[PDB]
């Protein structure tokens, strides 16, 4: 019982683009950009899609980087998140009525106003690092358990 979601991470060697929502699902806090993948879509067609709506930003080449699984206690959908890095963008950052974009130096990233697992995963993306994750949330400041580890494939 999953449903797909892309996050994209638009990762430069000195900096990260991350986006504040203004409403709905993760609302107030900084994060990647994604969404739900649609029928007959790809899964990084899906994310290219996601990452223009929310960004206003073209990606040319998307890498895979990981697939994070969230469980919501009391939830029946579990969320299964792939997620990809990009560091070859076309365009501004684009604010919206919905996104706010905001590019951060690497030893400043707001962890504080981010999902609570980017603590956890946040250090193998900025290492090149590919990984497998699994986090299991009470509410969504609350993290009860989780795996999470390193791959070759994603
Ligand atoms: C539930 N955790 C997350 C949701 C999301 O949209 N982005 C994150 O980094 N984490």
């Amino acid at each position: 019982a999953s449903r797909l979601y892309t996050l994209v991470l638009v990762l430069q060697p000195q900096r990260v683009l991350l986006g504040m929502k203004k409403r709905g699902f993760g609302a107030g806090r900084w994060n990647g950009f994604g969404g739900k993948v649609q029928e007959g879509e790809t899964i990084e067609d899906g994310a290219r899609r996601e990452l223009q709506e929310e960004s206003g930003l073209t990606v040319d080449a998307l890498h895979k980087v990981g697939q994070i699984v969230f469980e919501f206690v009391g939830e029946p959908e579990l969320m299964d998140v792939h997620v990809f890095c990009t560091d070859s963008i076309q365009g501004t950052p684009v604010e919206s009525d919905e996104m706010r974009p905001c590019w951060f130096q690497l030893d400043q990233i707001p962890f504080k106003d981010m999902w609570p697992d980017d603590s956890y995963w946040f250090p193998l993306l900025l290492q090149k690092k590919k990984f497998h994750g699994y986090f299991k949330f009470q509410g969504q400041d609350t993290i009860l358990d989780y795996t999470l580890r390193e791959v070759d494939t994603v």
